[PDB]
């Protein structure tokens, strides 16, 4: 069982301290709920990895760690084998002492779409909602953030993040908590909040936006990214049982529509920063994710479309300020 003492101890002494009124209880419950099918294999992976202080660390242009002298083939195999047990690796990539984890997504491409539109991350305390493996949190550190907190109620992604953290010298500037966004009170304590790929999984989209607002300090920045379709303010798709084979997909608004929803929920200075079709170069099967992926979710004879007939995945980035 993973110990969140470090995190509690950290926030006890800073401006997130009020989170202790709820968090440890929620984490404890989550820890009892847990017997995942494969939980042992995942947590053994983390336990049996070596703690290594990177000699060189790049978080600015990637997430890459190197040692002073190359590791032995056996040291490298031990790492690779153990990381290979945390498959499927979806968000990345990571390059760790020569072990190159090529993840389903080019999460770097998203980061590059986003960065040019952000307020300076330098010194900020940040929340990443549905952070996955935690890739982006490391980039946020790389880009100057003081503290990066992620939440994702998936167990595998917690083990992934802690595996990476161990190999980055047990770095204490990022943390992943296994909560859902629904579980948080109104912390009003983060300078910048990210929600990327989460809105379309929420039954109530406006309440998601209000819940994100509730986590920001005044003058804070929201970074919102999700599936969209083309059209005006009033154009919004709600698909059936499956969209691109995903099961519980609710609102896929246009960017213009989503801009309006943000105004509804009381944000200002709202900008549509980037709109982009997801290509099978951004999302695809790799040696580190070997089940189905985007190519399988598209219409075989028309990539303009999903396998079900809907317009194909298309993603938008919006930035806003909380007044
Ligand atoms: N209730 C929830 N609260 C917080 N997270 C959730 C919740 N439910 C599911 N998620 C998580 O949201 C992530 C979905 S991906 C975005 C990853 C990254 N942010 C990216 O921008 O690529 C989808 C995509 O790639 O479009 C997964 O990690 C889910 O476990």
């Amino acid at each position: 069982m993973i110990d969140f003492g470090n995190f509690y101890s950290l926030i006890a002494k800073n401006h997130l301290s009020h989170w202790l009124e709820t968090l440890p209880a929620q984490i404890a419950n989550w820890q009892r709920e847990q017997q995942h099918g494969l939980f042992k294999q995942w947590s053994n992976a983390v336990e049996f990895l070596p703690e290594i202080k990177p000699y060189r660390l790049d978080l600015l242009h990637s997430v890459t760690a190197e040692s002073e002298e190359p590791l032995s083939a056996g040291q490298i195999k031990r790492i690779e084998t153990l990381m290979r047990n945390l498959m499927p690796w979806r968000k990345g990539p990571f390059s760790l002492y020569g072990v190159n984890i090529d993840t389903e997504w080019r999460s770097d491409w998203k980061w590059d779409r986003v960065l040019p539109h952000l307020s300076d991350l330098t010194g900020r305390t940040i929340l990443d909602v549905g952070c996955g493996s935690g890739y982006h949190m490391w980039r946020m550190i790389g880009a100057g953030a003081h503290l990066a907190v992620g939440i994702d109620p998936t167990q595998l992604f917690l083990c992934q993040f802690e595996a990476v953290r161990k190999l980055l010298g047990n770095d204490q500037r990022a943390h992943l908590l296994p909560l859902g966004i629904e579980q948080l009170p109104a912390l009003k304590a983060f300078d910048t909040v990210f929600s990327m790929g989460v809105l379309y999984h929420r039954r109530s989209p406006l309440e998601h936006l209000w819940q994100l607002k509730d986590q920001l300090v005044n003058e804070g920045e929201l970074v919102l990214e999700t599936l969209v379709i083309d059209g005006d303010e009033n154009t919004v798709l709600v698909p059936g049982d499956r969209y691109a084979q995903m099961r519980n997909v609710y609102f896929i608004p246009s960017a213009l529509a989503l801009k309006n929803w943000l105004k509804k929920c009381g944000f200002v200075d709202i900008r549509i920063a980037d709109v982009s079709v997801t290509t099978t170069e951004e999302q695809r099967r790799t040696e580190w994710m070997v089940t189905e992926s985007l190519a399988d979710f598209l219409d075989p004879h028309d990539p303009g479309k999903t396998v079900e007939g809907y317009p194909a995945p298309k993603r938008a980035v919006l930035i806003a300020r909380k007044p």
